[PDB]
């Protein structure tokens, strides 16, 4: 009762906070058996996101025998569509030289075309309703398979889930989505797909554990914090990471303190310390319209959708990462 | 007549191709002596680019026993600035994890205040007039400092350079520089500050070498050959450098075309090989108006100026840079 990990799918979107909430599930396999991932075209672009996600899959193989596991591109395609320039990051990642080891990259060209093959929302599916436990799908990039998932299968599908672990939305704080189309109050994952969110956040069929703005901004990623991976340089997770939030540090600078922060990762943290942050039952009023309101996540004006995020552990997040990160 | 290593200078401006520059020669202390670096507030911050070039300086001291060296901020101020974007680069250097080994970041702090007292411009002239042996000084930011040097101390400073290796300019090929108000003729080092580039490049009493937009248009740093790092991720300098360009292989599509290249290394390359290209003595007219044509180096309707690089080797190119990243 304490021994036997949970069965978690990473549902993802390919940028770098995904892939910290990637080497934090995967490298910690005592409390997390990995058993696949999906990638989708939201925030990277996904050969991109699915070739990392194969590189860092193999690399844990090879140092830790953590499983290899089916990885799935989604084929679901935007209501609103990220920023290009954010996007990228998957390739910059995929050039890096500690997702280069040759050992890697020949087990992942091995291994890439049966994985070629898979649709990712119907990985999902078959992963879910084939699992013998139950399992948490951990869900960092827009709602948009969890919602084909649902709409396909209804509970057959479910039932099988524990709970939907999501980073997305904004309640009792502002949004990030800044465009000349927005008014600021909609979060980025929401606003991808709206009736997606819509369609999962509110279904009473599941339990949803939502990290939104609310909670991620206690994690701002910042220069002093970064540095500490330099400490710990010999272990490639605390390169990979390391790198992962360098690349990043400059934001909250560059757009005038709207920051880069760790959301996916606090995200992925919960699933590892499920006391890392307190739950608030909420109802929520997920909006559809194609006004500038678009994706925002408001108090429904009503019995609970979620459970939001409050008051997460700085110093708790801290230590699972840089932990974490000494893995190997 | 070959096991002398040359006296060089590293003239700067701290973004990623001048720091793979940085690295080429420090790491080949039988082809170079490196004596000191300037740091310039324009292609990075100041503050970021002076500490990365001292981490690295105490990184390779302590890995091969390079000497230390004086370092210095330059005071210089922009004509026209880099786009700031791409001036955080060295922000993201600063907080890579292989640029916070415990070791370097305490070296660095013993030796930041001694190198904080200098005025960059200063440290250029006084090292060069001081110098036993006539000193290359190669140049990979503005002219700025060079203008400075000439400027002040005439003949007592020329007559100590050996040759300026200059990154700058664009002669029979376009330029770099893309905005509303420029006619994308120019280059961005040479923009930054037309009259002191203008003052170097025809300065009669300096041998120039220029490697300008024709010859570096042939090093593109693309995606196939930055995944040749992982190969070496075991040496520092390979995740340095592989880092560094893995940084900035998205932007020949991010920028539909106009590619990361480099620029810098490849300048630096030629100190380390100077078969590595040939050279063509062209007179220039350098461009100070403050139109479209602002920094444009065409030739002029006169006696040479700069030795132009053509046809730089591509493979000599890797083999260098594959070659020196192995070093440590
Ligand atoms: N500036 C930025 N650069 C890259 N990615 C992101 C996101 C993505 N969307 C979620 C938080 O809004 C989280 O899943 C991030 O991966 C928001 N802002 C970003
Ligand atoms: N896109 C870009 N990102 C970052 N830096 C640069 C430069 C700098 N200017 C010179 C080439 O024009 C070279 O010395 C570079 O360091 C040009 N384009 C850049
Ligand atoms: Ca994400
Ligand atoms: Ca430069
Ligand atoms: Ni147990
Ligand atoms: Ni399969
Ligand atoms: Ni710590
Ligand atoms: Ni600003
Ligand atoms: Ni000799
Ligand atoms: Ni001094
Ligand atoms: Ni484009």
């Amino acid at each position: 009762g304490s021994h036997m990990a949970k069965t978690v799918i990473l549902d993802h979107d390919g940028n770098k906070d995904d892939f910290v909430a990637m080497i934090l599930l995967l490298s910690n396999p005592k409390k997390v058996n990995l058993i696949g991932c999906i990638c989708t075209d939201a925030d990277c672009f996904v050969e991109n996101g699915f070739d990392v996600t194969g590189k860092i899959m193999c690399a844990m193989h090879r140092l830790i025998k953590t499983p290899l596991f089916p990885i799935g591109k989604s084929t679901a395609t935007a209501v609103n569509a990220f920023p290009t320039e954010w996007r990228f990051s998957a390739k910059n990642l995929d050039d890096m030289p500690f997702l280069n080891i040759v050992e890697d990259v020949a087990l992942w060209e091995k291994l890439k075309p049966e994985n070629e093959a898979h649709n990712g929302q119907q990985l999902l599916a078959d992963l879910v309703m084939k699992s013998k436990e139950k399992v948490t799908v951990c869900v960092t990039g827009p709602l948009s398979n969890m919602a084909w998932c649902i709409e396909k299968y209804g509970e057959a599908f479910t039932s099988k889930v524990e709970e939907c672990v999501i980073m997305g939305g904004a309640v009792d704080v502002g949004g990030n989505v800044f465009l000349p189309t927005t008014d600021g109050s909609a979060e980025w994952n929401i606003y991808w797909d709206p009736p997606a969110a819509k369609k999962v956040l509110c279904c009473p069929n599941i339990r949803c554990v939502l990290f939104s703005l609310d909670a991620t901004n206690t994690v701002p990623v910042r220069s002093v914090d970064v540095k500490g991976f330099g400490a710990q340089n010999q272990y490639l997770l605390s390169q990979m990471v390391g790198t992962m939030w360098a690349m990043s540090t400059h934001e909250e600078i560059l757009r005038d303190g709207d920051a880069y922060y760790a959301w996916d990762a606090l995200t992925a943290a919960y699933i590892l310390e499920p006391t890392i942050a307190t739950l608030e039952p909420v109802a929520l009023d997920v909006d559809v319209s194609k006004g500038k309101s678009e994706g925002r996540t408001p108090r429904a004006s009503g019995k609970p959708c979620v459970h939001v995020a409050r008051n997460p552990s700085k110093q708790m997040f801290h230590d699972l990462v840089f932990a974490s990160t000494r893995v190997c």
